[PDB]
């Protein structure tokens, strides 16, 4: 990296020189060792998140507890799999590692985003029948990239998020969105079938039915996939549920908040959702606008207490996709 570069120009050299490849390890390493930290932005499930700026650009950074090395690793090598890189997911910037032994210190960096996390915006904030589309159509456009299987010369394999939800989600100035943390993502090649990983992983109350009362089968692909988009439903919950027409809008609230405690328990969870078989109260007054209706619709073809009824990713894109041709 010579004097006067850029992380523009790094950036741009990389997503415009043949494979969709990152930068060179060593350039990885330079840009890691060379990010000046600002400040903690965050922790969770794998390691602390800072803010950090190289040579003055800022850019986000995920340090990881050594102990946590694995999900390093997962999320450093799935987003090496040819052209990951998309428009509505995290972009990849470098991964590093320093020191030894009990010491080791792992890092991650990405594109930094102000407006924070999904999670983070829907609570200090009220969408318009704009912008909630924006933010659901943009994650269905992820999710259908990812579980997308592109095949060929530099095509991408199938990818289940298996930890879907808002805190995982980041929206950018013009209201788009990105998913995030694929640490727990799983890859699956179809020209063997097969699926490098392996237990009830994930955050408990996002958790699909399937997964809840154990039962899901982890030999079949699409099942993954099928959890992905019950829990991208829980997401789209979240968002219509502060939307905000005509000063009318409620209070942000997470899925299943009047029902299990505050931080849930698998026990917890499988007695509300698969037996009770209850799903997110879709308020009633939520049929106004057509828009508005269309979003339940959609958030009662996820929540199917049967993975094979849900929706798909790329389905759910089309008529969202379509929504924005008419609405708005
Ligand atoms: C390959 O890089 C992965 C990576 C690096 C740094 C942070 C994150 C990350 C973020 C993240 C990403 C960008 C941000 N920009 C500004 C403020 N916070 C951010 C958090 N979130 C919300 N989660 C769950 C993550 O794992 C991921």
């Amino acid at each position: 990296i010579s004097e006067g570069t850029t992380l523009k120009d790094l950036i741009y050299d990389m997503t415009t020189s043949g494979s969709g490849s990152g930068l060179p390890l060593l350039v990885q390493r330079t840009i890691a060792r060379t990010i000046v930290l600002q400040e903690s932005i965050g922790k969770g499930r794998f390691g602390e998140v800072w803010r950090g700026k190289w040579r003055g650009e800022e850019v986000a950074v995920k340090i990881f507890s050594s102990r946590e090395e694995r999900s390093w690793f997962r999320e450093a090598e799935i987003y090496q799999t040819v052209m990951l890189r998309h428009e509505n997911i995290l972009g990849f910037i470098a991964a590093d590692n320093k020191d030894n032994g009990t010491w080791t210190q792992l890092w991650l960096v990405s594109d930094y985003h102000e407006h924070g996390s999904l999670f983070d915006y829907l609570n200090r904030y009220t969408v318009t029948v704009e912008g909630m589309i924006k933010l659901a159509l943009s994650t269905a456009s992820g999710l259908a990239h990812l579980h997308m299987e592109i095949v060929g010369t530099q095509g991408k394999p199938a990818i289940a998020h298996r930890d879907l939800k808002s805190k995982n989600i980041l929206v950018k100035k013009n209201g788009t969105c990105c998913i995030a943390d694929l640490g727990l993502a799983v890859r699956h090649d179809s020209a063997t079938d097969t699926i490098d990983i392996n237990h009830r992983v994930g955050t408990k109350r996002y958790m699909a039915p399937e997964v809840l009362d154990d039962s899901i089968n982890m030999k079949h692909f699409e099942s993954f996939k099928r959890a992905d988009i019950y829990a991208m439903g829980l997401v789209f919950w979240e968002i219509a549920r502060r939307c905000s027409i005509g000063g009318i809008h409620e209070d942000y609230q997470l899925p299943y908040y009047d029902l299990v405690p505050s931080d849930p328990s698998v026990e917890e969870m499988r007695k509300v959702v698969c037996e009770q078989k209850l799903r997110p109260n879709i308020p009633n007054r939520w049929q106004s606008c057509e828009a508005l209706r269309v979003m339940a619709k959609i958030m009662r073809e996820c929540w199917y207490a049967n993975g094979a009824a849900r929706l798909t990713a790329l389905r759910i894109k089309k008529t969202l996709s379509q929504l924005s041709q008419q609405e708005g």
